[PDB]
Order: structure tokens, then sequence, then C-alpha cells
């Protein structure tokens, strides 16, 4: 198991524009296109992202390409963030994948606001962090996925994904 397979399981793969859990225009493996209500604004962003006139549909390769870029950007966002980096550096390889997952889903700002959980992870207080992480809108909105990520932080294994 690795970050890619992990996210592929949490996000699915869709080759036609769709709405995400929050109602936003998305395509591929969790690639947010726009928060605007316009399918056209979404269509425009899509073409801009792929480099061609797609009519709202992409191929699997295109999807994977977006995915590769998004994982990369996620990692780099963590590494550039003064609040995230230190926590991330302190973690083991499995837990790091859980961190990437959160950022991929909620953005670096989003994560950055979990100050208390962050401190707990950094101190390696696993059960405590797990409990604190659950007290969040994130958990309440996407509980099954949240549970998976949280278990990963708690145990340090890929058991939730097996
Ligand atoms: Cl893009
Ligand atoms: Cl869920």
């Amino acid at each position: 198991m690795n970050i890619f397979e992990m996210l592929r399981i949490d996000e699915g793969l869709r080759l036609k524009i769709y709405k995400d859990t929050e109602g936003y225009y998305t395509i591929g493996i969790g690639h947010l296109l726009t928060k605007s209500p316009s399918l056209n604004a979404a269509k425009s962003e899509l073409d801009k992202a792929i480099g061609r006139n797609t009519n709202g549909v992409i191929t699997k390769d295109e999807a994977e390409k977006l995915f590769n870029q998004d994982v990369d950007a996620a990692v780099r966002g963590i590494l550039r963030n003064a609040k995230l980096k230190p926590v991330y550096d302190s973690l083991d390889a499995v837990r790091r994948a859980a961190a990437i997952n959160m950022v991929f889903q909620m953005g670096e700002t989003g994560v950055a606001g979990f100050t208390n959980s962050l401190r707990m992870l950094q101190q390696k207080r696993w059960d405590e962090a797990a409990v604190n992480l659950a007290k969040s809108r994130w958990y309440n909105q996407t509980p099954n996925r949240a549970k998976r990520v949280i278990t990963t932080f708690r145990t340090g294994t890929w058991d939730a994904y097996k």
C-alpha cells in the first residue's frame, strides 16, 4: 500500500465531471475543478487543466496525470508550510501518507487549522490525537473516510485500508 493506492480508494476514479461530497465540480481522482456553481466554469477549468477541448470528459491516463500532479503538489504544500512541515518530518512513513491524504482532501489551510491535533501528532500521543481529530466538521461530513485516515494515524499501519 502507498499514498496513491490509498487515495485511489478514498476518492474513486470518475471520467466525467461530477459533484463532490460538498457539491463541487470534480473529475478524475478527486481533482477539484472549481467551487463555482457553473458547469461551464467547470468545463473551462477542465480544458485549461488538460490542454484540450474535452467536453467534460477525460481519459484514464489524463486522470492519472492530474492525480500525479495533485499528490506532488500536496506534498510540496506540506513541505512549504511552516506549521505543517515540522509535524510531517516527525512522522513515520505510513503516518506521512495519512497526512498527505488530509491535505489532498482539505487543503493546506484546512489542515493547518487542526492546531491541537497537530501538536498531538508531533508529540506522538496517538490515541489522543485520534480522539481530537474526530471532533471536527471533517469527521462529521465524511465519517468513513475520516475513520480510515484517523485509524492510520492511530496505529501506524494500513489496516483500515485492508
Ligand atoms: Cl491543474
Ligand atoms: Cl465517508
